[PDB]
């Protein structure tokens, strides 16, 4: 209850990425808000170290589920553990491809939202969407799986992002995530639910220098009795 609180405004959202896909490092840097009372999310992230090589739309996911917009009933985890935050590590497994291992601290830290987060890409094919910077510049909607999973002291997260290619058809990233409590949490385990995610990908106007994304983006708990 306490950690949410601190989510009923609109609140500064900075997120820093190290990566380091086949050898090629990156550094990303964001910056912009979380309205967890609305799921709306608005960043801008650049990519310090020059240009991006890999495709924009596969590190989306790795750039914060404390901003969905959650109902009063449903447990909420990743604003529960606030401030003292959570981890949220994942492996993105490409299919016909490589993955990416994803390792994320997630903590508020004086009135603005970290998300801290490393990268390390192996496994990925000459001829692939990835490396072949073949995958669009956008994420279509998707819906995440929260499983409760005490035994593990956390919770066990499950989806599947369907990007588009070029020349058409998809490219398939599994994600496989797990989220703990990085210190503080009453162990309320919320039952099994879902988030949505909506996405829209721009670019800054006012930015010719930058290789960078711009998103809005739209995160929701839902309630699984809807479906009943």
């Amino acid at each position: 209850t306490e950690g949410a609180k601190l989510f009923e405004k609109e609140i500064p959202y900075i997120t820093e990425l190290e990566g380091d896909v086949e050898g090629m490092k990156f550094i990303i840097k964001g910056e912009g808000t979380g309205d967890a009372t609305t799921g709306t999310i608005k960043a801008k992230y650049i990519c310090t170290t020059g240009d991006l090589p890999v495709p924009w739309a596969t590190i989306l996911s790795s750039l914060v589920f404390c901003f969905a917009k959650y109902p009063r009933h449903i447990a909420d985890f990743f604003k529960s553990t606030q401030p003292d935050g959570y981890s949220q590590d994942r492996i993105i497994s490409f299919d016909n491809d490589g993955q990416y291992d994803v390792k994320a601290k997630v903590t508020y830290e004086n009135g603005t939202l970290y998300n801290r987060v490393t990268v390390k890409g192996t496994g990925f094919k000459s001829n692939g969407n990835i490396l072949g910077m073949r995958v669009l510049y956008h994420s279509p909607p998707h819906a995440v799986y929260i499983l409760p999973d005490r035994k593990n002291g956390g919770m066990k997260i499950e989806y599947n992002k369907a990007f588009d290619v070029m020349g058409g058809g998809h490219q398939m990233a599994r994600h496989a995530q797990f989220n703990k409590p990085l210190g503080a949490w009453e162990e309320d385990y919320p039952l099994y639910h879902h988030l949505t995610v909506w996405t829209s990908f721009g670019k800054d106007p006012d930015d010719d220098e930058t290789d960078h994304l711009t998103i809005v983006e739209v995160i929701k708990a839902v309630d699984l009795e809807t479906y009943r």
